[PDB]
């Protein structure tokens, strides 16, 4: 399965001249930011039951659109955000909250820098199944995308960022558990 | 089996990190805690990896404020470990930043030229490529036993929970991940400025 480090750096745009968005034409730049973006979005496009998103700042249009498409397929999406940033200027979260996506934020003022996203997490999918009242689910498996606090900027700004995309059962288990924990303990908006 | 026994977990700092502070103080006065989110246990797991380093620690870091972390980097240095820092061009000067102190002890520090954000927060311990480079550079025919460990996560996992913010880092000896992080360190280090 997938187990990969996505790395944004200063070389991400050196191939700009050769360039359901994004549609990335082939290039020879191993550091292509567009390729990085397309890989992340792909994982979202592959969600079938659930997306749990703990995020610090959500300004990316490419990401918001993929979250939008997921909803239309009937993927159950929940967002956890930093309290200060949640409805700051540029935030896509309001838009998503308009479509029915629930959003929770911490009570405490501290920085919520845990930017990760669990797709079809095992514990979460089983949770849906029971509440959805089912026995058989369509086939899927857990993916976590996690890393630097602005990986969800999706290359926006040309910074040095990173996220790991992995199907590792232990890591995906831990992230999903913490989201469940934060979801129960945080406040709605 | 013994390799699969090696460190591979995610460490999470959250608001429950200091819930056990009184339990700890009662024990210290002479009278181990049950908190799964214990922030002290978190930092001990992190610092355990630093103390393990045999040859190299390559640190790509956004902000380095922790005294407790700078201390462990000091022990490694006195153990002979070769430490290198890549930092954010602006945060290197900020309040509480330990970069100057470490640099004065002879740690080489590099920053990017631009004012863009260096939001990488990773640490490679004895990355295979870097140990080989060190072996080749000192004309050695062998090295002591060791293995790659990388710590990587949210922008300020290096504050070590100080501040009680939500932070996280993967700590793993996973071969692919360590090699990938070490390679980006080598690239940046070559590309960057003193
Ligand atoms: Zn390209
Ligand atoms: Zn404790």
């Amino acid at each position: 399965r997938v187990h990969e480090v996505i790395i944004f750096n200063e070389l991400g745009e050196i191939c700009a001249a050769v360039h359901q968005k994004p549609q990335v034409s082939p290039c020879c730049n191993t550091h292509c930011s567009l390729r990085n973006v397309a890989k992340i979005v792909e994982q979202i496009d592959r969600a079938v039951y659930s997306i749990d998103l703990a995020i610090y700042t959500f300004t990316s249009l490419f990401l918001a659109d993929s979250i939008k498409r997921a909803l239309q397929r009937g993927v159950i999406i929940r967002i956890i955000s930093d309290g200060e940033m949640v409805y700051s200027k540029g935030s896509q979260i309001s838009m998503l909250a308009q479509l029915g996506v629930p959003v929770r934020v911490p009570i405490t003022t501290n920085l919520m820098h845990n930017a990760f996203c669990i797709i079809d997490g095992f514990e979460r999918v089983e949770e849906i199944r029971l509440l959805r009242k089912l026995k058989f689910m369509r086939p899927c498996y857990s993916i976590v995308i996690s890393g630097s606090v602005n990986w969800t900027a999706l290359g926006l700004g040309g910074n040095w960022e990173n996220c790991i995309i992995t199907a590792d059962d232990k890591l995906t288990a831990t992230f999903q558990a913490e989201f469940q924990r934060m979801w129960r303990a945080f406040a709605k908006t």
